């Protein structure tokens, strides 16, 4: 990595606009080569260097250097964003979805094949380059088991990671999650929507209270059930409550490959 000073990195955020270079949080769009900036807790910024030294893939975002945190700058922000369609995007097409949805696959059975747990697998932690091609980002509670601080968003983490266990599983369990909200289009949590988590639609299905065709997104065109039910069947395999009965991301990336 490229070793930065804080001034160097100061004017190229145009003295850390809040608008316009802020992006959200605190992240800042600069230029060195189109990058984010992410200002800073110093534990957390240690541990984001050396996962990112280690762990190099296509379907993981890039980090430049450090100071504050330089990362390649992925010009169609997160998935969450997408699939929100937040500043007027265009919804994403069913094809595109299944090629964030096994791209991300990819980039989770690297950190995994390389002992390590994400421990916050979100939309929001997805993100989009040029082509569209799914980037796992937000290294900073990756961890190569307890815990007495519970650290994630409670909206995607598995029961046991709400009680304090650190496992792969949990990244599984996420990952069902974000599956859900590619199917549906829908935030993993809506205070103002009944059910209020998404997770619960898994519920309602099996029960035979609703379809997984009356939560399908209405804002695509191409999407046909046989493939649909296939991710599906992935997201509610990877929501088991008992985590030793979910799949590896082995066989979730041999899944989602099997359904295009
Ligand atoms: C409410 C509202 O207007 N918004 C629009 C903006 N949105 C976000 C703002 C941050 C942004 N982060 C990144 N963008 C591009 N490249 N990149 C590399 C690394 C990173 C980040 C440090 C890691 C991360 N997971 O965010 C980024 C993604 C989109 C929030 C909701």
């Amino acid at each position: 990595f490229h070793s930065f000073s804080f001034y160097e990195l100061k004017n190229v955020t145009n003295n850390f606009d809040e608008r316009g270079n802020k992006m959200g949080e605190v992240v800042y769009k600069g230029y060195v080569t189109t990058v984010a900036v992410k200002k800073l807790l110093k534990q957390q910024f240690d541990q984001e260097i050396k996962v990112m030294a280690k762990c190099q893939h296509e379907n993981l975002v890039e980090l430049l250097g450090f100071s504050c945190l330089v990362y390649v700058y992925m010009p169609n922000g997160s998935l969450l964003d997408r699939l929100s369609c937040l500043d007027g995007t265009p919804p994403l097409s069913w094809h595109m979805r299944c090629k964030i949805a096994q791209g991300a696959a990819n980039g989770i059975n690297f950190l995994h094949e390389n002992h390590h747990i994400h421990r916050d697998i979100k939309s929001a932690n997805i993100l989009l380059d040029e082509a569209f091609t799914a980037k796992i980002s937000d290294f900073g509670l990756a961890r190569a088991v307890m815990t007495s601080r519970i650290v994630g968003t409670t909206a995607y983490m598995a029961p046991e990671a709400l009680r304090g266990e650190i496992t792969p599983k949990s990244d599984i369990y996420s990952f069902g999650v974000v599956l859900l909200e590619i199917i549906t289009g829908l935030p993993a949590v809506d205070e103002h929507r009944e059910p209020q988590l998404l997770l619960d639609i898994k519920e309602e299905i099996e029960d035979e209270e609703k379809t997984i065709e009356d939560y399908i997104d209405k804002k695509m065109n191409d999407a046909d059930s046989t493939s649909v039910e296939a991710m599906y069947s992935v997201a509610s395999q990877c929501l088991h409550e008992k985590k030793n009965k979910r799949p590896d991301i082995k066989k979730v990336q041999q899944l989602l490959q099997e359904m295009t």
